[PDB]
């Protein structure tokens, strides 16, 4: 029996503008190199186009203001906490679509106009080749981390049966970790464990798992605040059709077609692959800059932060240029090709604006066990429930301490360590210092007043 | 080391900005139109009239 | 179609052509407004033979 969250709050009339400042991001859009002594120190990092950017603020303990007007924030039985009511994460790049590209792929042949009988034998046939990705934006925003699966491996079964070799299969549902790579057209599986060959899909992903946001489970979740509010677009259409090389381990019946000879000896594959490619970026369809309003979340948790910390992702395919740079070593009168050393890097930024309203919460009997049971860590923080330690005198104490009166003392116990959080990397941006409240000397509140009708 | 050639698409009538008013109603900002100096600055760009 | 061997050649460039992007935008201020681009700044005291 889930209650909504507007009929324990109470929402207060005073609002609060906040504004991060002009980030950045610059490094190599393939991968990223290290260090030629070191394995553990990167020198330029791997940042693409192609990457769930995923942005963890922090906002400032509301209970950590002082206001001189205290007739309405009661400490006796009330605490604070804020609320999202509106958005806008900004781009600053021109719109523009880049290029992967695998230098080993297995196009062997190409089956669209002309695959003339017989084989071209030879075993290697692999070769370089590039294409287009399938372009589409999303955003997403939650007080906890979004979830999304991915199709991987896993244990078979038993070992009764013998029929044929075949490998097993199994999605597996986890936490979207940023520097992951979305979905770009070939199926939403590990390329690292579940292909051996590591030649068939460009090199941005033959060491990745491209996960996929689980709409439905999220959508699912029984107390909703995983997403508050979320919009989607994306389009892709094929390009050519190639095929594979290889023994297709699964045989093709000889029911299903006349069985030929002479030129025709040797049966060809039946492992063909498509490729996507975007078509045509309009500044039209975009899906930024742009304010949006949270009148009425789809969940139940209505936009009430919890954990004073929000979770925002985002993710665009069509600002993903790929500057090159080439530079020379010698100053030569004619032109060569030994002469010239060039390389590839790629730019990024992003803005966030927000606004906030805070409200306060009562704390009745009946109120405080339905938030113990959600989770226990955020009635800790505001310190309501707690314990009187006991043990009232010790004597661990000496006026020397490095004598031969010793025990061989230790300490430093690891107290501070409660965040199940740190065996993920995200990108911190500090909210923790930029509050305000005069709205008008903002690029928003100009754009939120006439919206309130004031 | 790749690079893609941009082309674009084909270009319309009903896509246009130019040759039809507008009116400054509230602008962006917070001077809403008042112009110091005794000037102001116009920038266009246009790509759809460049015939060679 | 690309396949292996490279064609090699001391000199490979050649005689081509491309189109642009369509593009259209207006601005109007009271003051010139500003722009931006990526320009090489030069980089710290030493790098200690990393990279080129």
């Amino acid at each position: 029996k889930v209650v909504s969250t507007d009929e324990y709050v109470s929402r207060t009339s005073i609002y609060y503008y906040a504004g991060s400042s002009r980030l950045l991001a610059v490094g190599n859009p393939y991968f990223s190199i290290k260090s030629p002594n070191n394995n553990k120190k990167v020198l330029v990092p791997k940042v693409s186009g192609l990457q769930y950017r995923v942005f963890r603020v922090r906002l400032p303990d509301p209970n950590k203001f002082g206001f001189p007007d205290t007739s309405f924030y009661n400490p006796d039985t009330q605490r604070l906490v804020w609320a999202c009511v509106g958005l806008e994460i900004g781009r600053g790049q021109p719109l523009g679509v880049g290029v992967s590209g695998h230098p080993y792929l297995n196009k062997f042949d190409d089956t669209e106009t002309s695959n003339r009988y017989p084989a071209q034998p030879g075993s290697d046939n692999r070769e370089c080749l590039s294409m287009d990705y399938k372009q589409t934006q999303l955003c997403l925003i939650g007080c906890k981390p979004p979830t999304g699966e991915h199709w991987g491996k896993g244990v078979a079964c038993n070992n009764n049966a013998a029929a044929t070799d075949c490998p097993p299969l199994e999605l597996f549902n986890s936490i979207i970790e940023d520097g992951d790579m979305v979905d770009t057209g070939f199926g939403c599986m590990d390329f690292g464990t579940l292909q051996a060959n590591k030649s068939d899909v460009p090199i941005d992903i033959c060491n990745s798992t491209c996960k996929y946001p689980d709409y439905l489970k999220m959508a699912s979740e029984p107390y909703g605040d995983s997403l508050f509010f979320f919009l989607r677009r994306e389009q892709m259409f094929v390009r050519h059709f190639f095929n594979r090389a290889g023994k297709l381990g699964e045989a093709v019946p000889d029911d299903l077609y006349i069985k030929g000879s002479g030129n025709t000896a040797v049966i060809q594959s039946s492992a063909f692959f498509p490729t996507p490619s975007g078509s045509i970026v309009t500044s039209e369809s975009q899906l930024f800059n742009k304010p949006y309003w949270l009148q009425r979340a789809q969940g139940h948790n209505n936009g009430i932060c919890w954990g004073n910390q929000l979770f925002v992702t985002v993710v665009d395919t069509t600002r993903s240029t790929n500057m090159t740079l080439c530079t020379e070593v010698t100053k030569e009168g004619t032109y060569k090709n030994d002469n010239f050393k060039e390389y590839v890097r790629h730019v990024e930024e992003y803005d966030l604006q927000f606004v906030f309203q805070l409200c306060k919460i009562t704390l009745t009997a009946e109120i405080m066990t339905y938030i113990h049971t959600m989770d226990s860590n955020i009635l800790e923080d505001w310190q309501f429930g707690l314990t009187p330690p006991p043990s009232a005198s010790l004597q661990d104490t000496y006026r020397f301490v490095t004598s031969q009166a010793i025990t061989c003392q230790k300490t430093a116990p690891p107290k501070e360590k409660e965040d199940p959080l740190n065996k993920y990397t995200f990108w911190e941006v500090n909210l923790k210092e930029k509050f305000s409240a005069d709205l008008d000397q903002f690029p928003l509140g100009r754009k939120f007043l006439l919206q309130s009708g004031l």
